RNA sequence: AUUGAAAGUUUUUUUUUUUUUUUUUUUUUUUUUUUUUUUUUUUUUUUU
């Protein structure tokens, strides 16, 4: 199984490995939400939803690849255009992420004897 | 040249789902655009 082969599994080796996106900013707001009952429009005060949420731009995630499949390039190729959601509450606009071809950049390791150069995203989905 | 040694505590698992800051709330109630001022004065229906 591809999938298996890239990300591992319970013994297998793996082929797949990602860091963290640990960002400096800390801006973080809140943003209250409250039922409404169906029979007649008003708040339900049962509860009040308060859920946080971390407001940002540009999140950085370094992730190395073990495994130069066909399948990450397609990966890639789906995140570039149509982009999947990250975090909770991704059914209430919170967390919808797009790569780009201008920012993101790869590097391609063959030889061991030489420094890895870094390019344009684009030449390598594109 | 330790009695004597050589083994990564590693793989694998998205903190995710359910929820409209919502209903009610007329920028109105009152206040006369009035108030003092003469369309007035001067002029022969008239001569060789």
């Amino acid at each position: 199984c591809p999938i298996e082969r890239l990300y591992g599994s319970n013994y297998f080796a793996g082929g797949i490995t990602i860091s963290d996106s640990v960002i400096p900013n800390a801006s973080i707001m809140e943003r209250t939400h409250v039922t409404i009952e169906r029979k007649s429009k008003k708040a339900s005060e049962k509860h009040l939803f308060s859920e946080e949420i971390i407001d940002a731009e540009k999140i950085e995630v370094k992730v190395i690849v073990r495994n130069e499949f066909e399948l990450w390039k397609n990966s890639l190729k789906l995140l570039r255009e149509i982009g999947y959601f990250i975090g909770g509450s991704k059914s209430r606009g919170i967390g919808y992420i797009v790569l780009d071809e201008k920012e993101s950049e790869y590097a391609v390791i063959n030889n061991f004897s030489e420094t890895p150069k870094f390019s344009e995203l684009k030449r390598y989905l594109s």
